Order: structure tokens, then sequence, then C-alpha cells
DNA sequence: TTTT
DNA sequence: TTTT
């Protein structure tokens, strides 16, 4: 189409969790909550919001944690701009039993506006998605849900990205299809309106200035069902990134199930295995898997993580290593509720760069709803060198171990080690 | 189409080497030569093998073992039934270099015909099928070279189906097939003639009345270029029956290769390794795999095995097991060259037996020209029976160990096991 | 945070 | 015996 002349620039926050301190310094990375309050503070004209849940107060969590002021800071600035004139636009799952929405009643009373959407009616899945689109300029993609964990005690990774009104209106077109298929009693169109089309797919990606130099950007959307024609499927776009990889494939995801779980009886996913596989056999790619575990990772997990670094060999010339961080948790920090986990979510390879916001498993690809980011930028640094730089920060962490490592030694609770 | 009220009778022969002796008895299988033996001398009309290779003789091999007297005994015989006005037809693959072919002129000077099949120029493999048509109502398939180690050195498995014109000739289609591809100058025709085309494939396969009880029996061909309409490829036969199997599958194969190998670059094939994943996940199926190790067993093989043996985890109710059969070879006969292995090549689930030619590799099923039988029989008892009972003797051998043995325990020199 |  |  035609070049966006934006000064594009992107920004790689993560949120570290309270107790983990990553020696090696340099980071210089804002924080999720730095980032969200900066967003607010110079949002002035609009606001589209795409969550999985809203969990900001104590008392949406009936805890008393002082870690959580963060997160309610954020909601104090939220109800504050919707009288301001800002038209705030908030996609939330619907959730299946009758949970209290406290922070939506309190947005709504503000003035904006939330339509819950009931992905299991239509799709059989969940709107697992998370981004943000500030004045149609700006715009927040990552794994952090609108809870207060997901700003201090869970581990996060997200890409800011500023003056690009282009990207962030493409990211609007599906927060926009989100927001039509889950106002009341709506159903998949056969055929999407030209509105929710759009002409910057893998084949022809959208050539953007990031930081000044030129780039190659598209973004990816789940389920198959919501996706437009020219929309290009997540799965798709992950599965060429890992296609076109030559010389290593860097990914750390939360969960890694080559399976359609939670769908009695167990269907088999081999899609992302297999190009794995076929890009560390055929080719000479360095694959690294990092994986995270908490005492709500599935145990089934860990055979199939052990069926991949099986395929390490001098004759095979293959090089899978899998690891698995674990956040550790002290008494006081055990209490809170699905609380520490490193929940982020991007593959990285010599040449691209993938951010996503759903974990590796059937659902997220077939029914739960994703968005994810792929940007390939020419020469050396930029975006992709600084994900690599936190992937290999992470790898070599003393929170990454072997799958062999004795569940013990490991501070926090993993079902995926097994005991002496 | 018509049943074959043919009195079809199956025997399940097998030459068990020098120096193996599985202490269970009941075993009361006739050997490969004696069956062989049997056949000649009751061959009267016609008699059409196709063969890898021949080596017979001692000279043929340039070694002075006793042990070779049966395959002599063999050849002898073949020599005597030319004469008498049987019409022998031999099929033999061109060997690549000026191989001296002794055996073929002693057949030759007898008054068989031979006509060699230069299977590299056309689809780029070998013919490696090992079958037999006698009087076009006998006929043997199986792992047997016409070879002399295939007889005594070898450990092998085969079937004899005596009385079955029907079946004897469908294996003759094929057997014409490869007599007409290989005379001089000849390539694949776009369509096969209505001669070579079978109307019993998967679909429909052919109701023959097997040791009284009713059963469902077909063949199966590789490669692709060769099959005609009707004929069912053989890797879809292979699949299908790993797929219709519910309670276990029990496959011993020579070699179970992931990969169209000596393919340079290397190519992936999960073709059958997400067959196997996938009944023993979807579904509650014990897998049993026997896989067999010898000096020229493919080092890259292991790890492979080692990813399917990672998949038995209670959560997966996966129960995958791997064992590798090795025959253990004494100082003299490590002496004799491409001796001491097992090279049997079927798989029995609770249902169906399925007995090849070929090993498991993308070659054979591509590239490579191979065979297999398949037999439904339903009832307790039969033919699925007695292989069950063979691979089970097999399976909890002293012969077969955990691919976690050391390589010095081993009888024979084992490339798939790490030293201490 | 998607897993009890 | 298909693998050097
Ligand atoms: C493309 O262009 C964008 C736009 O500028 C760049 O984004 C900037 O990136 C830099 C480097 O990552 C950011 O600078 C870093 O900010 C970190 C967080 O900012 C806050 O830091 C403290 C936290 O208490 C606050 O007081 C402060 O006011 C900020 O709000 C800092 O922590 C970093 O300092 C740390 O790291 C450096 C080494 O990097 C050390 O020397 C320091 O001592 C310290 O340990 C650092 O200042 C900058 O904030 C980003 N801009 C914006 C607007 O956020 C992209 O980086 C660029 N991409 C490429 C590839 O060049
Ligand atoms: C469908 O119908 C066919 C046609 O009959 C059956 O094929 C017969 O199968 C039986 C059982 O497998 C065969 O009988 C066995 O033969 C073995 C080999 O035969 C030779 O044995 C010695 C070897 O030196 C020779 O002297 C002899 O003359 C034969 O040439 C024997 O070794 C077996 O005996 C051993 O096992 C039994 C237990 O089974 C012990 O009791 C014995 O002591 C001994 O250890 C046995 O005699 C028979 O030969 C097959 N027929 C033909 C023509 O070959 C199929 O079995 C049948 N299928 C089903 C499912 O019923
Ligand atoms: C996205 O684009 C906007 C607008 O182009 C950028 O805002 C600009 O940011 C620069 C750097 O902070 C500002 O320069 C500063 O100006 C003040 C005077 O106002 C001066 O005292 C400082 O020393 C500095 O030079 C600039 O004024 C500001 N422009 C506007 C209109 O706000 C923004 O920085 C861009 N996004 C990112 C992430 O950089
Ligand atoms: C395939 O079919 C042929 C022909 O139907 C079978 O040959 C038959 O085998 C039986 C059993 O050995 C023979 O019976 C025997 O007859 C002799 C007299 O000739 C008798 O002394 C024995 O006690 C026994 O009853 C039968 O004669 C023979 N028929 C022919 C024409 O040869 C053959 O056995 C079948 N294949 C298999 C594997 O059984
Ligand atoms: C969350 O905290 C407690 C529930 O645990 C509640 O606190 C109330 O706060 C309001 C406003 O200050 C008071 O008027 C009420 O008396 C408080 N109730 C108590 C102390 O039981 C309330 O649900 C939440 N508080 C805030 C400030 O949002
Ligand atoms: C070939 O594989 C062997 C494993 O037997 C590698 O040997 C050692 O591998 C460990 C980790 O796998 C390293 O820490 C050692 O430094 C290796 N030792 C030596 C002498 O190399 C070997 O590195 C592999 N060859 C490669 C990767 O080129
Ligand atoms: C195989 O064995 C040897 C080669 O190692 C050869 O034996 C010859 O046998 C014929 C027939 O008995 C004799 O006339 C020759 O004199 C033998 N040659 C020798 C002993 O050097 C021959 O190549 C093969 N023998 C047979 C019987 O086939
Ligand atoms: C569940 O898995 C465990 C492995 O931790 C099995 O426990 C033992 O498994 C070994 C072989 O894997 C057997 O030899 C032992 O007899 C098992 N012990 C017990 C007490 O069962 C266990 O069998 C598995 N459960 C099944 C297969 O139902």
């Amino acid at each position: 189409p035609a070049p966006c002349y934006d000064p594009c620039e992107a920004v790689l926050v993560e949120s570290i969790p309270e107790g983990l301190d990553f020696p090696n310094a340099s980071t210089g990375n804002p924080s999720t909550s730095q980032a969200w309050l900066g967003l607010l503070a110079g949002a002035h004209s609009s606001l589209d919001i795409a969550s999985f849940y809203w969990t900001l107060t104590n008392n949406d969590t009936h805890t008393q944690e002082p870690s959580a002021q963060q997160g309610e800071e954020v909601l104090r600035q939220l109800q504050t701009l919707a009288p301001k004139g800002v038209n705030v636009r908030i996609a939330v799952s619907k959730p299946s039993g009758p949970q209290p929405q406290a922070d939506l009643q309190a947005l709504l009373q503000s003035g904006a506006q939330v339509r819950m959407v009931d992905m299991q009616k239509l799709t059989h899945g969940v709107l697992a998605t998370k981004f943000w689109v500030v004045d149609q300029t700006h715009f927040y993609l990552g794994s952090a849900n609108m809870d207060w964990r997901s700003l201090t005690q869970v581990k996060e990774l997200g890409v800011v990205m500023y003056n690009c009104s282009c990207l962030a209106r493409d990211l609007t077109k599906i927060f926009e299809a989100y927001w039509f298929l889950g106002q009341a009693g709506s159903s998949i169109p056969s055929t999407w309106p030209r509105f929710y089309d759009t002409r910057y797919n893998q084949e022809t990606p959208m050539e953007i200035c990031l930081n000044g130099t030129p780039a190659l950007a598209y973004l990816a959307s789940a389920p198959p069902p919501l996706c437009p024609s020219g929309r290009t499927p997540d799965l798709k776009a992950l599965l060429n990134v890992v296609d076109n990889a030559r010389s290593f494939i860097y990914v750390a995801v939360m969960n890694y199930l080559p399976t359609l779980e939670f769908s009695h009886p167990h269907r088999f996913w081999p899609a992302i295995d297999d190009g794995l596989r076929r890009a560390t056999y055929e080719r000479g790619v360095k694959v690294r898997l990092l994986i995270s575990c908490w005492g709500h990772s599935e145990p089934s997990m860990r055979a199939f993580l052990l069926s991949l670094a099986a395929l390490r060999d001098n004759h095979t010339h293959s090089d899978i290593q899998v690891k698995l961080f674990v956040v550790p948790a002290d008494e006081a920090q055990a209490r809170i509720p699905y609380a520490r986990v490193n929940a982020n979510k991007y593959m990285v390879t010599e040449r691209a760069t993938y951010i996503g916001t759903s974990n590796w498993s059937g659902n997220y690809f077939t029914e739960t709803a994703g968005t994810s980011l792929l940007v390939t930028q020419n020469g050396r640094g930029g975006l992709r060198s600084q994900l690599e730089a936190i992937f290999l920060r992470d790898w070599d962490s003393p929170y990454s171990h072997d799958l062999d490592t004795s569940a013990d030694s490991v501070g926090n609770a993993c079902r995926l080690l097994l005991e002496v």
C-alpha cells in the first residue's frame, strides 16, 4: 500500500515482580505501570482497551497487599479521564459465573462504555487478548491483564508503540470487530464488511519507519472465525516466523502444550511442535525453549517438553534446549492467588520478532481470541536486539532451571519438576 | 467384488539365526528355508520372484561358512525347476556398481528370465521388495532377501499363504508391473493399463476364507509413481491400521527413522511418528516399539526413539514403550558381513495385522518400492493371535533391552546405546 | 491467569 | 541389508 511516514517508535516495557532482581543491569526498560500511566496522562481523544478480566483494587481479590497500590492508581486515572471527554471503550470477556465487576461498575459510573463479549456462545472460547489504543496514535500490546498482580507480582513483556497512527488504527480495526461482535445477540457475519478488512498481512506487511530505520510490521489475530480476508492468522504468522529462521529461535512462553486441551477427549495438535522440529533438524537452527512453571501449570506438559529435549544429538545436528523459568515466592506472596509467574509470550529469531498475547496451545489458536505483532527490521540492532537481550538475561538467570532439576531447590511450587 | 472361495491358509514362517534360542517353546513355525523348499518342490507351472539382491553361495560373499549350505541348496533347487518347464521370472534391482551376479548368471544358464530393474533412473530409489508367487496359487511375502544369511544369520518374519489364487494373482499384478517397467528404456505411464488395475483396496478389501473363518485381506504397494488407481499406498494402509487401533499397537521393525534420510540436506518426515503419538495420546492405546540395533544402524535414530519414549505419563495416559532387539554375535559370526540382525517388519493391533517388506523411513514410502499385506479377521485367535504371540516372545526375550542399557552388556555392537 |  |  502506502508507507506510514510516522515517527514510529517502540519501547519494550516489562513488569518485574518484587523479589526478582536480575544482577545484570542495563535493562533500562520502563515498567508496564509507568507506560500505562504515561499513556493515560497523554490521552485526550480516545482510548480502546481489550482485556481478559479486570481486577485492580484489593477488594476484587479480598486481600490486603499494599503491592496493589499501583494498580489502584491506574484505576483512579481511568476514572479521571472519562469525564474529560475521552471516549473510553472497554471489551471484557463475559465471566462464566456471576463474578462481580466492581471496577467495571466504577468505570460505568465514570462514563466509560463496557461491552462484555460472550465468546463461549459464538466460538466456544474466551477473549484473552490484551491491547490498548490511545488517541489512535499510540498503542500497547503484551501479556498484561487489567490486574494489579500483572503490575507487581506477575513477570511480563509488552511493547508500547508511540507515534504510529497507521499501526494503531490497524489494531483498532480488531478492537472494533470485538466491539461489534459482542454488543447483544450478534453472530459472526459470513463476510465481514469492508470496514474491518485490512491490507497489511504477512504477504504485504506495512512499511513503517521504526526509530528512524525502515521496518516491516504487521498484526495477526485469532480465532479464524473473527479474521477478515486481509488479516493473517496468528498461527500462520508464528509458523512463518519459525520457518524463516536460519540461525536461532528463542521462545519465551508461559504455557506450551501441543494439544487442543481442556477439550476432552484428548486431542493432538502438533502444529508448532513439528515447526520447531523441522527448524532444528532440517536446518542448523539453535532453538531455545523458555517455559514458566507455577502451581496452575498442567503436569501433562512436562512429558511433551521432554519429547522436545531429546532431539539434541551431534549426528542430528539438533540443538533443542528447554528451560523452566520459575519466579520464587516467599510465605507472604504465596497467599496471593494467581500471583507469582512469568507470563511473557514472545519469540525472537535472528531476523524477526514476535510479540503475542496468547500461550502456545490449540485453544489459543483455534478458539480463544488473540493478537500478535510481527516486526522485521533490516540491519543490526533495533527492537529485535533489545528483545534478544531480554531473553538472554532471562535464560542465564538463576530463575531458569533444566527439566531435571529437583522441585525442592526451586523457590516456588513447580508441577513440572520431579521431587529428588 | 466377488468372494474368493479358496481354501486359503496362512503360515507364519520365520528364520531363527544360530545362537538365538527362545526358551519359551510352542513357536512351531516352519523356517523360511523349509517353506521355500516346499514351494519350489511343488512348483510345476510358474514362479515369480521379486528380490532386492541375490547372494546365496559362499563365493558371492568370499567367505567359508558352512552355514551357507541351506542357501546353496535353495539355489540348486532353483536351477532344477527351470528345465522342467516352469516359467521362472526374476526381478532384481540394478546394483549401482558392476557387482558380479553369479547366481543370476547360473539361473540364466538354467533357463530363467532375469529382468534387472534400474529404479534409480525412474523413481530415484531401489527395488527393495521381497515376495514370491508360485503357480499363481501360493505366495510368500516377508523380510527375506535371496541371501543365505537371511536364512541362517538374519532373524526374519514372513507369511506363506497357500491355496489363495485370487490374492496370489493380485500380488502378480504388482510383479508384472515391475516386470514391464524394468525391461529396457521404459518409464512410468501416465495411466497404467487396465491389466495392472486392482479392485481390492483398503476401501473394499477382498473377502477370503482364511483357515475356515472369513477374513478381509488386501495388498498395498510403494512407491506412489508405480501404484495404479485401485492399489492402496503402503503408507496409507499403515496409517489406517495405526488409526483404527483401540487397545494396543505392537510394531517390530528393523529401522525407524522419521526422516526422508540419505537425502541431504536433512528432511523431516513425521507421518508415522504423529500417527503413533495420536494413537497413544488421543486414545488409550498401548504402543510397543521393537527396533533392531546392529553395526550399520544410523546413530541419529536413537534421539528420535527417545523423543517417542518421553510420552509416558499417567496424566497423559500415554504408554509408549521402546525396546531394541539385538541378536548376539560371537567372534566367528562377527566376521560375516551384514549377518547378525533382526530384520522383521510387521505391526499387529487388537483387530488387524500388517506384514511388510520395507523399514519405516521416508525413502521406503516415497521412493523405494515395497509391498505389504493387511489382514483383518473377526473373532479371537487366527493369524493375528500367532503374530501377537511371536511379538510377545520377542519382546520378553533376553535379546531386547531398554534404550538406557549400556552398550557393553549387549552381545553385538550397538550404535544406539551409550557406553557405561 | 485461562484452569479448577 | 539398503548404507557406506
Ligand atoms: C526507540 O526510541 C524509543 C523512544 O526514545 C526508545 O525508548 C527509550 O528507551 C530507553 C532505553 O530503553 C529508555 O531509557 C531508559 O528508561 C528506563 C525507564 O525509564 C524510567 O526510569 C526511571 C525509573 O525509576 C525514572 O526515574 C525515569 O524518569 C523513567 O521514567 C530507565 O530505567 C533507564 O535507565 C536505566 O538503564 C540505563 C541503561 O539503559 C542506565 O544507564 C541507567 O543508570 C538506569 O539503570 C533508561 O533511562 C527511554 O525511557 C525510552 N523512551 C521512553 C519515552 O520511554 C527505544 O529504546 C528506541 N529503540 C532502540 C532500539 O533504540
Ligand atoms: C492355518 O492352517 C495352516 C495349514 O495347516 C497352519 O499351518 C500349520 O501351522 C502349524 C502350527 O504352526 C505347523 O505345525 C508346526 O510345524 C513346525 C515346523 O514344521 C516342521 O517341523 C519339524 C522341524 O524339524 C519338521 O520335522 C516337520 O516335518 C515340519 O516340516 C513344527 O516345528 C511344530 O512343532 C513344534 O511346535 C509344536 C507346538 O506348536 C510342539 O508341540 C512340537 O513338539 C514342536 O515343538 C508344528 O508341528 C504346520 O506345519 C503348518 N502347516 C504347514 C503346511 O506348514 C496354520 O497354523 C493355521 N493357522 C491357524 C491360526 O490355525
Ligand atoms: C511522539 O511525538 C510527540 C510529538 O512529536 C513527541 O513529543 C515531543 O517530545 C520531545 C522530547 O521530549 C519534546 O521536546 C522537548 O521540548 C521541550 C519544550 O516543550 C524542551 O524543553 C525539551 O528540552 C525537549 O526538547 C517535544 O516538545 C514534544 N512535542 C510535543 C508536541 O509534545 C513524543 O516524544 C513522541 N513519542 C516519544 C515516545 O518520543
Ligand atoms: C492346498 O491344497 C492342496 C490340495 O487341496 C492340499 O493338498 C492336500 O493335502 C492333504 C493333507 O496333506 C492331503 O491329504 C493326504 O492324502 C494322502 C493320500 O494322498 C493321505 O495318505 C494322507 O493321510 C492325507 O489324508 C491331500 O492328498 C492333498 N491333496 C493334493 C491334491 O495334493 C494342501 O495341503 C493345501 N495346502 C496346505 C498348506 O495344506
Ligand atoms: C475496599 O476496601 C473495603 C472492603 O474491604 C471497603 O472500604 C470502604 O471504603 C469506603 C470509602 O472510604 C468507606 O466509606 C467504607 O466504610 C469502607 N468499608 C469498610 C471499611 O468496611 C470498600 O469496599 C473498598 N474501599 C474503597 C476505598 O474502595
Ligand atoms: C557433541 O556432543 C557431545 C556430547 O557427548 C558434546 O560434548 C560435550 O557436550 C557438553 C554439553 O552437551 C559440553 O558442556 C562439553 O563442553 C562438550 N565437550 C566437548 C569435548 O565438546 C560436544 O560438544 C558436541 N559437539 C558439538 C556441539 O559440536
Ligand atoms: C565357489 O568356490 C570356489 C571359489 O572359492 C570355486 O570352486 C571351484 O569349483 C569347481 C567345481 O567343483 C572346480 O572345478 C574348481 O576347480 C573350483 N575352484 C577352486 C577350488 O579354486 C568356485 O568358484 C565355486 N565352487 C562351486 C562348486 O560353485
Ligand atoms: C503412574 O505412574 C507411576 C510412575 O511414577 C507408576 O508407578 C510405578 O511405575 C512402575 C513403572 O513405571 C511400575 O513398575 C510400578 O509397579 C508402579 N508402582 C505403582 C505403585 O503403581 C504407576 O504404575 C502409574 N499408574 C498406572 C500405570 O496406572
